[PDB]
């Protein structure tokens, strides 16, 4: 059922950029772009929670051709226009320090993508990944813990769950469970897809909860900047109580570093009922109900 590797690096699909739109609003940090590609003329199909590869042009410093980078798919299987014709990505421009020689260093594939023009041809591979798949059970609870571009798979889940046009297109999936996104970014301008996330929460107050951790605007109880692990600690008992349900799935996505504090929070919660979280979690992973993708 799951589409996998319909296109591979040795013979990628050549798609065309339809649009490239900014997601970070004025006064935010960095550049994150929503990029939609045309899939017509090929047979690339995919589902929610999967990734694709992009092969950027050029050679590396050693003269060798650049190889693919993976990006989490940001659209449902139907694409943003629910026409089964496109696929979208949520790409942050990588840039960084002077202890990497030069001045500011700009990531190759992410700079290429964030600056790409509509009409341009792009080498696409995939789809890949079976670890971040959403349950078909419309009564499942879904916890989503995201930072930055880790919002991408969460967008594919929530759009499938909650968009009117998705609901009309997916007779078999009429979501009635409970989902909770805890989303960590540095500023309110940096809240990717803010308007649509808040619209969903307003329409579906009983089925969707939205919690932000905004580091430049909020302090945790210790006086430090607010991060996602702080919000998970604050809501550790609530989150553990949901995780106890046989039908609950949890998804963690974003740059690596989030897991240690999330585990410590849930470990203190579970310990109150005589449960060792690390062992309970191993069983959840084995059951396919604890999903992690960090990078
Ligand atoms: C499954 C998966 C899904 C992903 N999904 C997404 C997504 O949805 N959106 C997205 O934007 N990215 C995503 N990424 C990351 C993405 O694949 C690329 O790694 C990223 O975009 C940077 O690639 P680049 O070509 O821009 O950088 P490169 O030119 O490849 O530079 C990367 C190198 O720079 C270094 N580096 C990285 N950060 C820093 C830093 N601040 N300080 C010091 N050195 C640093 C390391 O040497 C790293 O190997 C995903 C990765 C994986 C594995």
């Amino acid at each position: 059922d799951v589409p996998v590797n319909l296109y591979r690096p040795n013979a990628p699909f050549i798609g065309k950029v339809i649009s490239n739109e900014p997601l970070v609003k004025e006064g935010g940090i960095g550049i994150v772009q929503h990029i939609k590609f045309d899939l017509t003329g090929g047979n690339l199909k995919y589902i929610e929670g999967q990734s694709i590869g992009i092969i950027p042009p050029g050679v590396d410093k050693n003269g060798k051709p650049e190889e693919l980078r993976l990006y989490s798919i940001a659209s449902t299987r139907h694409g943003d226009d629910v026409d089964d014709k496109t696929i979208s990505l949520c790409v942050r421009q990588l840039e960084y320090k002077h202890p990497e020689s030069g001045e500011t260093v700009y990531g190759v594939c992410s700079t290429y993508l964030t600056h790409i023009e509509p009409g341009s041809e792009v080498k696409i591979t995939g789809p890949v990944g079976k670890e971040m798949l959403l349950p078909d059970d419309p009564e499942a609870n879904v916890i989503m813990l995201a930072t930055g571009t880790g919002i991408a798979p969460m967008r594919t889940y929530l759009w499938r769950m909650f968009k009117d046009a998705e609901r009309a297109a997916n007779p078999e999936y009429q979501f009635k469970g409970f989902s909770w996104l805890v989303f960590g970014v540095p500023t309110t301008p940096n809240i990717l897809y803010k308007e649509e996330l808040e619209e969903i929460q307003q329409k579906y107050p009983d089925n969707f909860r939205l919690t932000y951790a905004i580091s430049r605007e909020q302090k945790n109880p210790q006086g430090g900047r607010m991060y996602i692990q702080d919000r998970v600690a604050e809501h550790a008992d609530q989150l553990w109580q949901l995780i106890k349900n046989q039908k609950t799935h949890t998804y963690i996505c974003g740059l690596r570093g989030m897991e240690e504090g999330i585990d410590a929070a849930l470990s203190a919660a579970a310990a109150k009922e005589g449960v060792t979280w690390s062992d309970y979690q191993k069983d959840l992973k084995k059951a396919g109900r604890w999903h992690v993708e960090t990078y």
